[PDB]
């Protein structure tokens, strides 16, 4: 039977290890990859190593809120953007004026206020720029056949203001047979560390939008540009490739929610998540 | 011997015919459709101009030089013999989008304007945009020279703020570049793909663009990666495509760049020669 689920991911690791080139403290890398994760009665949270579910869910709610304030995610116990908002790191980018935690116009601002003028992370941007996220939901409801259902985080004008240029440049949604699918264009993928988190994020987003629009989840298609393994991750990845995948968990949404801004972390339960030990890399 | 690059394109047609699902559109005539496909076409001593049906090379090349010029004027392309944008700049089509006031040929802030002036305020097709917004095309060329390992070598045409002014939202949302071993590859994210009429043309445009940037930056072409969103065949085109699928590809031609060129802006159509193109007859 053809490789499905987790074996797509593990297949991509294997391909990089065998066919990737040394491109540099260093990586093995392949340009252009594509995996398909079914979302039908399962949720692609990897089992060969524990994924930081809690980080996935809080990061996403933080984006949905429009927030560009690393402290606002750090308050929920998720520190993954904290280094990017530090005094020293902001100072190194020429942003000595800026308050600690102001990442600039990253995902949350691009998703809700694309094209508005960024001031700081505290400003009110109500009704300013394009609310791409709501515009996606509306189009799914009133014209599911549309082929322009896109949300774009890549904004060349705003790049120089951002703490980090986005890895997730864009996503597109698609509907047929009452199933909502999503494809992510990810320009750069650290396969050991980032990508399992990244798959879970966009699968989570697709579950959320499906729920709001009365559709069932379909596929998550993960497209990569620069797909790489850091050289220090090879040996641990070699341990991991030999573990037997367990079946994917399910994601249960615990109440009927009408607008995407109303989702809360306690609305979500991951069922039957049975991962092998977090055996992870630098 | 490694198989012919074109078999991926014909494979994709076949997967859609076999597994694609009925999905409609504005015209209502209908498609067979799959979401998410990817093909890889080597550009090493070969040019992926499809041979199972003749592709409108002249159209490919003039449109691209038109884009590079930063033009948003259907008439400047039409004047070179290439009518592909004309219907979209006609008084009638523009009126139908509620642009009753706009000059004929003004397509709004489409590819050329996004590539050379992203984020600038669009006025009309004749205005001067020199020094306004981001010149993505040049920033891409500059980054390829000075930092080839960079993972952010991107040129985006998808501008949500400008979408309402465009005569057509772009199919080619973005493209990304990559260098390793002095080879430049390119990946295209195409949000929507008419497999019969547009995809072959599209493969050649980005292959050609990569050849251009490689020549500017002292590199050799590597791969062109074509990634699709909604990949579809119009029901219209099923009989014609079943005809095309019967044909054996001929070997891909080669693309020759006839002089040394310093800046992307200085390419002319006469600079390019397609050697050894041996296509079967045009279809429909
Ligand atoms: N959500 C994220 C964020 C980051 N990265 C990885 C990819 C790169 O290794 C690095 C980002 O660096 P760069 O911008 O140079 O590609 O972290 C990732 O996979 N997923
Ligand atoms: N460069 C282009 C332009 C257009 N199309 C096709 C895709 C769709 O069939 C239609 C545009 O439709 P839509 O905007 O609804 O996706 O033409 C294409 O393949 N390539």
């Amino acid at each position: 039977m053809p490789p499905h689920g987790e074996l797509q991911y593990l297949g991509q690791i294997q391909h990089i290890l065998r066919c990737g080139v040394r491109k540099d403290t260093g990586t093995l890398s392949v340009f252009g990859m594509q995996a398909r994760y079914s979302l039908r009665d399962e949720f692609p949270l990897l089992t060969t190593k524990r994924v930081f579910w809690k980080g996935v869910l809080e990061e996403l709610l933080w984006f949905i809120k429009g927030s560009t304030n690393a402290k606002e995610l750090s308050s929920k116990g998720v520190k993954i953007w904290d280094a990017n908002g530090s005094r020293d790191f902001l100072d190194s980018l020429g942003f000595s004026t800026r308050e600690e935690g102001d990442l600039g116009p990253v995902y949350g601002f691009q998703w809700r206020h694309f094209g508005a003028e960024y001031r700081d992370m505290e400003s009110d941007y109500s009704g300013q720029g394009v609310d791409q996220l709501q515009r996606v939901i509306d189009t799914i409801k009133t014209n599911p056949d549309d082929r322009r259902i896109i949300m774009c985080a890549w904004n060349p004008r705003d790049l120089p203001l951002m703490a980090l240029p986005p890895c997730h440049a864009l996503c597109q949604f698609y509907v047929v047979n009452s199933e909502l699918s999503c494809q992510l264009y990810q320009r750069s993928g650290d396969m050991g560390l980032g990508v399992p988190f990244n798959i879970a994020s966009y699968a989570l987003l697709t579950y959320m939008i499906a729920h709001i629009t009365g559709l069932k989840p379909g596929d998550f298609i993960h497209t990569l540009g620069d797909a790489h393994i850091y050289l220090n991750h090879i040996e641990p990845l070699k341990i991991q490739l030999q573990r037997e995948p367990r079946p994917f968990p399910k994601l249960r949404i615990l109440r009927k929610v009408e607008k995407i801004d109303d989702f809360k972390a306690e609305d979500f339960q991951i069922e039957g998540y049975n991962p092998h030990p977090t055996i992870k890399m630098e």
